[PDB]
């Protein structure tokens, strides 16, 4: 065990609390400099990609070739525990159709999940493959608990939940086109 | 509960291991500019603060008028879980006494302990403040055994636990005396 509670906290209380209420400020600041009546807006909203027992690349492309990097978020900053000028960093995606855009949107995977899967490597951290699938679960689980007591944070995310045909881009364009 | 178990395993494989390898040649970068023979060159390892039951504020000088900031270190950057260039930055502070600069270094909060202080404010969390000063030096305890078991890392950053006369700015100066 049950480490899930405490990293989706952490998640939460340390990350999304700080950049979701500025979000929406730094996706209107891009769209108004690059948006043309020739392509799609960014959406509003942060993407979370929730792989539960699948691998977490650091480059979106190599889990799926239709997402691919676009363009970087205005930067935001802030002074935190000692530590000046914090740099919180959002990138932005396309989504892929037939060789052709057909969406773009604010995305990145929950990275304590991976930070999680990647205690496989110490003995000393009690951590077990056969224990990632559970204690994943649970931190969604406990992520979508928290967004529901938390409604302003919750219209400015999506969570995105999904195990190992599929595609993450098609996964990723249904949420898209229900907003 | 035992939430620190997961926080400190996280801040080790989530930063720790990421920064402390490259953090010589950026100290190394910072003092070659800067570093001249009327005043002494920035520290060699990243002085971590560990308040066990205090306040952690973002700015250290209101923990010690004595503490101030100096410079930035050189940016740090990596894609990590789909944000592209994602930022690594530390902060570089002067120690003084009697009113003249006796020491530098790189210096920051264990960021972790703060977000596990700030969990007070939600119930859903089941965290009480009577529980903070247990957790808090069990957050210790564990990072201290795991920097134990990694030397590399351990010659890299110095550990500094400490509850609420005494001054902060003294016992820094102290570790760095004994280097
Ligand atoms: N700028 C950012 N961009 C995207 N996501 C962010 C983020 N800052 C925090 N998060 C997310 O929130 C989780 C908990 O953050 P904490 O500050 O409480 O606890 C963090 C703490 O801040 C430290 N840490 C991570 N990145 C750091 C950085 N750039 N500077 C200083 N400390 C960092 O390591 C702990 C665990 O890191 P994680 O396993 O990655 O788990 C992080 C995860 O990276």
């Amino acid at each position: 065990f049950n480490v899930a509670h405490g990293l989706a906290w952490s998640y939460y209380i340390g990350y999304l609390r700080l950049i979701l209420p500025e979000l929406q400020a730094r996706i209107r600041t891009y769209n108004q400099h690059y948006n043309n009546l020739l392509r799609g807006a960014v959406s509003q909203r942060l993407y979370i990609l929730l792989p539960l027992d699948c691998g977490v690349p650091d480059n979106l492309s190599m889990a799926d070739p239709n997402i691919r990097f676009l363009d970087k978020l205005p930067q935001q900053t802030g002074d935190r525990a000692g530590i000046k000028d914090r740099v919180y960093s959002n990138s932005i995606y396309e989504l892929l159709e037939n060789g052709q855009r057909a969406g773009t949107c604010v995305l990145e995977y929950a990275t304590p999940l991976q930070t999680l899967f990647a205690m496989s490597q110490y003995s000393q951290a009690g951590f077990s493959r056969e224990d990632r699938l559970e204690q994943a679960k649970l931190f969604c689980r406990t992520l979508e608990d928290i967004l529901a007591d938390a409604p302003e944070s919750q219209n400015n995310c999506r969570l995105i939940a999904y195990q190992e045909s599929f595609s993450l881009s098609q996964e990723v364009l249904r949420h898209l086109r229900q907003e």
